RNA sequence: UGUAUAUA
């Protein structure tokens, strides 16, 4: 039954600022009504605060629906300056973790919508667009899927915007995830080579093979394989190709591409180059385990090219370990 | 020997 207003100005410490929280941990069924009707005026710069967001974060766990909606309405006109902030994003993230109504949600989506692309590129913005994916219903977060679908290639090829795409494939709809993948698959040339998008391509495959249910993986391979050698020596592509190798339902046809079309030449290229090198080692490693004979047929066009300085290098030393297993 | 993300 304690005391003290003035709460507000405790919000400048980290101590009297971690105190208001000490106060609600052991409370505040009726105390977070106080704090509320007080701080409800500084919520925006409390959110963007180095210690203020903490109180806020916890304050929305404790507060009532009516009170959470009020805050949402107070912060809606500023979600952008909030999203782009180190602490703000973490307060705003929690906000979304708590929204329990198809109004709270329906308010956030109008506020975030005009700025979806923008916000997913931001170092701090993505983690909030990402959280809309995690916590919101699919009918709700639809706006994101549409925002992205439009700027498919730059969100896909973007330090930050790409992680968003992955998180869509993690939480979207078989309908949603599909129209997106039809947009992504039309650029898998550019996407496999890119330093970021080549992670997206791998994800598709990563995710289907969680489901054990393959639709795009095949379509991806059908488009790629023809250019197997070329991509195995490419700095980024060589990682997509290694993915396919590691993906059981596609290994063999890919290994067969290298044998068939990677000539005895194409395998020379794999041997000497800084990227192909690893492809070739993955090929040997798998086929050994995967296919009695493919290993053999391949492990024999290798054996004879391992002469000279090559036997010395880091990569040659490793390649030979593969050969008699 | 070869690729990407955030608070006291």
């Amino acid at each position: 039954d304690q005391y003290i207003g003035s709460i507000h100005s405790l919000c400048k410490d980290q101590h009297g600022c971690r105190f208001l929280q000490k106060q609600l941990d052991i409370l505040g069924s009726k105390a977070a009504d106080a704090i509320f009707e007080e701080t409800k005026d500084y919520t925006v710069e409390l959110m963007t605060d180095s210690f203020g967001n903490y109180l806020i974060q916890k304050l929305l766990e404790e507060v009532t629906t009516e009170q959470r909606i009020v805050l949402t309405k107070i912060s809606s006109p500023h979600f952008v300056e909030i999203s782009l902030n180190p602490h703000g994003c973490r307060a705003l993230q929690k906000l979304i973790e708590c929204i329990k109504t198809d109004e709270e949600a329906q308010i956030v989506v109008d506020s975030l919508r005009p700025y979806t692309v923008q916000l997913s590129k931001d170092l701090n913005g993505n983690h909030v667009i990402q959280k809309c994916l995690q916590r919101l219903k699919p009918e709700n977060f639809q706006f994101i899927f549409d925002a992205i679908s439009d700027s498919c290639i730059d969100i896909a090829t973007h330090r930050h915007g790409c992680r968003v795409l992955q998180r869509c494939l993690d939480h979207g709809t078989t309908e949603q995830c599909d129209n997106l993948c039809d947009k992504l698959l039309a650029l898998v040339d550019k996407l496999t080579l890119d330093p970021f998008g080549n992670y997206v391509v791998q994800y598709i495959i990563t995710k289907e093979a969680e489901k054990n249910k393959y639709d795009y993986t095949h379509k991806i391979v059908h488009l790629l394989k023809p250019r197997a050698i070329e991509l195995s020596i490419h700095k980024f592509g060589s990682n997509v190709i290694e993915k396919i190798l590691k993906t059981a339902i596609v290994s063999e046809p890919m290994i067969l591409e290298i044998l068939n079309n990677g000539g005895e030449t194409g395998i020379q290229s794999l041997l000497n180059d800084s990227y192909g090198n690893y492809v070739l080692q993955t090929a040997l490693d798998i086929s050994h385990k995967q296919n009695d004979y493919l290993y053999k047929r391949l492990s024999e066009i290798v054996a004879p090219l391992l002469v000279g300085p090559i036997r010395n290098t880091p990569h040659g030393k490793r390649i030979i370990g593969m050969l008699h297993l």
